[PDB]
């Protein structure tokens, strides 16, 4: 049972929201059903709290919240586990996620992007130099989805701290524990209370506040399309960075030798269900040259048989649940269409509730629901297209969604030829879409965002104004 | 009689919009009143168009443009005059601006602002490295004001021009002339038609499918407060850069010396007069601390009353007319409601249709309309503030508008508290607000824009998405 913290304080409503375990579903937590004034409460603080913490004093309070995230993974990978039902082992690399983006905003802490332009330059040249700084904003307003019940809050709050600015978080009601306990450690690392709250509830009575609130100038959103509209027709004049979903293909050329092939198998495997599945950048379409199909699939099946599924507090485990059953049953419905529609499954060894194995569909149909709906889950699903490049890539834009991609293949031209033709954001050789370090600018067009980047560089600099100011010289 | 011009094709309707010169309200010319259908094909040409021109390409375009604008200023100064009303020595000032513009836009086109990440950093780490690469977008609007109706619409156009974007272009049916003139020579330097269009008439008309047209990756937008939360609202989920309103202060500090008074009054008379006070960023608030009113209103009333103002076309003129009779009436009331609450006018020659004289008037309330609310004529307020720094401060910042000031001292301990507490986006020490150089980051907060800086190279990089990618190293 866990309050919302509001600028360090508990505070408690009546009602309450259970959170579920969904390996078994038995209730391990419950925070509080808030409610709209919460929101305007935690807002109000924000806005009237002006930080005054020197560079020097903001990477402290980073720092030291990155050695708890360490020191505390044990405990917090739990806490994530319990409520969102990945394993162990990936609860304790999204830790580890968690421990970069905070080290790297301690460390981005001693850069000052400051620029100076001499203004002698044209005929209306005068003897003049302008400078330029950055201020932080009145409040920010962070809304995150179930994805990483820890990083997704990190990635919002760490920059709101390296750049004096208050925010306030609503995580999802799905896994709203682990976001509390971050702002426990935030508090207990020298955070003034002031500059954080996380509010919990139901999203029809506070998430409407987190938009409208007088105070907010910055909205920051990772989740759905749906909400994403929400969203950005609520929040009318204010600033906004949304990262909407993507539907990442790993897309592996027909020039890759056989042991090529068995290195982009594992990469295929490991982007398909790494966090049982659920990434923005999970593998969610392998698009397969034809002629490397029939060498591929199988190397595909020997990896994803290997995978270790069931309980996700079993520290052997690979591969946990996905956020519940109704989820887990849509997607497994998903491959049963597709397999109607032509596709071979060929490792299904059964659904149990929320428990997912590492499903192998190969011959997918690109159109399929499996493919073009967000099957948000470990589906390993093998799209078989033309030995040829421009079909490939024109497939591969055909979704509605352009955030990350990765290419396996050896030839530089075709390289070159997928960068820079592919409609995405990213596209990453020989990793799978998903990779990036935490600092590195983040984000997609298309229906995968709003235009903006993200990562920790980009996230200090949008949560900043520019003001320059000139002198005589 | 003009017509549109929709990507190279000069487009015509039956109906028409008549453009009025204010110095006598004489039709000086006549433009398309198009429709929604005019928009849509514009916008349909800019989505199908792919530039493929090199930066050298672009470079070479942008230069000749500006050279055309130097060769032609005399000409495009006319008919920017003859629409808009200021004098020829301003709108020849204008065209400099607009010039400087096109070949900063040119020269800024040998620039790659590319990144590089290495990627081995953390537990987490990997031998590869992240390289960073800019991409036009599919087409972008772009919605121009009165005031400035070559410059504003220069400054939506070089950076797309320079960027390899497709611009739309529908200026304000009050001044559109200028900006059919500019596609022109645009197309007469060698610019692929496709890349801009320049589409005429009422907003009721054409306006809502500037910012609501599918292929519209982003809305550039210059102009009022309403207008732009009206956009903001319909413009939902599209990207938007809004450049609104400023109520911008000079504000004399009680450190100068009597000599540095009357520099001080050039820059107060000058600021608030330039373009008939038709500015952002003119001189709105003229706050001068009680201590030095006495020594410094005289100063300013005597330079108010050199200035030239009547006929525009004549070369000895200073002083144009504003947009229009109602425009102007509406700003001598508020000086009539100012007397009746306090101030003091101190030089009013009276009021001819659209013609204001440089009226001055002192002891104004902070409060009253004529400074409280944004009056973009060529009034001369002095605001009487406490020799109180903090106070003088709270004051400056009370209204709705952060765009830019100007402040006038010697004392660097006070230059300093003054740079880091006004709520603006620009500082200038010994200049107008309205200095800056036409590269430089520029755009407001609070009501003055939603928080996107433009200039030059501001914009050129808010009109790219940027794609990473990463490579095995
Ligand atoms: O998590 P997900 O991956 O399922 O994606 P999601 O889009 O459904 O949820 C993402 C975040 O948005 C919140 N949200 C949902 N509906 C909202 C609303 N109407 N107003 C404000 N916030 C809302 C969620 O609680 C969550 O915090
Ligand atoms: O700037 P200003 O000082 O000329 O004042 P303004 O805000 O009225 O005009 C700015 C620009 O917006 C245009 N505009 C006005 N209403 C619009 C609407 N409803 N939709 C789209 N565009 C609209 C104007 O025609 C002008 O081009």
């Amino acid at each position: 049972h866990e309050p919302m913290r509001i600028a360090g304080r508990l505070v408690d409503t009546d009602d309450r929201v259970e959170v579920r375990y969904p390996w078994n579903d038995t209730v391990v937590g419950t925070v509080p059903a808030g409610r709209a004034e919460h929101a305007r409460e935690a807002f109000a603080i924000a806005a009237a709290y002006q930080p005054k913490l020197t560079r020097y004093e903001r990477q402290k309070i980073l720092l030291a919240t990155a050695e708890a995230l360490a020191a505390r993974k044990e405990e917090i990978s739990d806490v994530i586990t319990l409520e969102l039902g990945i394993s162990k082992a990936d609860s304790l690399y999204e830790v580890g996620r968690a421990f970069d983006v905070f080290t790297l905003a301690g460390q981005m802490c001693i850069r000052d992007d400051g620029e100076i332009f001499s203004c002698d330059l044209t005929p209306h040249g005068k003897a003049r130099k302008i400078f330029t700084m950055r201020e932080p904003l009145t409040a920010i307003s962070a809304i995150t989805p179930f994805n990483h019940p820890l990083n997704m809050v990190a990635h919002k709050v760490a920059p709101a701290i390296a750049t004096n600015n208050c925010v306030v978080v609503k995580p999802t009601e799905l896994t709203p524990m682990t976001a509390l306990l971050l702002a426990d450690i935030l508090y207990e690392a020298g955070l003034p209370p002031e500059m954080l709250s996380v509010v919990t509830g139901w999203p029809a009575d506070i998430g409407m506040e987190m938009i409208t609130n007088p105070h907010v100038d910055l909205v920051t959103f990772t989740g759905s399309v749906p909400v994403g509209k929400l969203i950005a027709a609520n929040a009318h004049y204010k600033r906004q960075v949304l990262e909407l979903g993507g539907n990442d293909p790993l897309i592996i050329l027909n020039d890759l030798s056989d042991d090529d092939l068995a290195r982009a198998a594992d990469l295929a495997v490991a982007g398909a269900t790494k966090n049982s599945g659920q990434r923005c950048t999970a593998v969610k379409r392998i698009l397969c040259q034809e002629s490397v199909a029939d060498r591929f699939v199988p190397l595909v099946l020997e990896r994803a048989k290997r995978l270790r599924f069931g309980d996700p507090m079993d520290r052997s485990t690979d591969l946990g649940t996905v956020i519940h059953e109704k989820a887990a049953a849509l997607f497994e419905e998903r491959v049963m269409r597709a397999a109607e529609e032509g596709a071979d499954i060929l490792y299904h060894p059964g659904r149990s509730g929320a428990l997912l194995p590492p499903i192998v569909v190969d011959r997918v149909p690109h159109q399929s629901d499996l493919v073009l709906e967000e099957t948000f889950g470990p589906i390993i699903p093998i799209v078989r297209v033309p030995d040829d490049d421009d079909a490939t890539i024109t497939l591969s834009n055909s979704t509605a969604f352009g955030l990350s991609s990765g290419v396996c293949t050896n030839d530089y031209r075709r390289m070159q030829k997928y960068i820079a033709g592919l409609k995405v954001g990213t596209v990453n050789i020989w990793e799978v879409p998903g990779y990036r370090i935490e600092m590195s600018p983040f984000g997609g067009i298309k229906d995968s965002g709003n235009g903006y980047k993200e990562g920790v560089i980009e996230a200090m600099k949008s949560f900043t104004n520019v003001k320059t100011f000139s002198l005589p010289w």
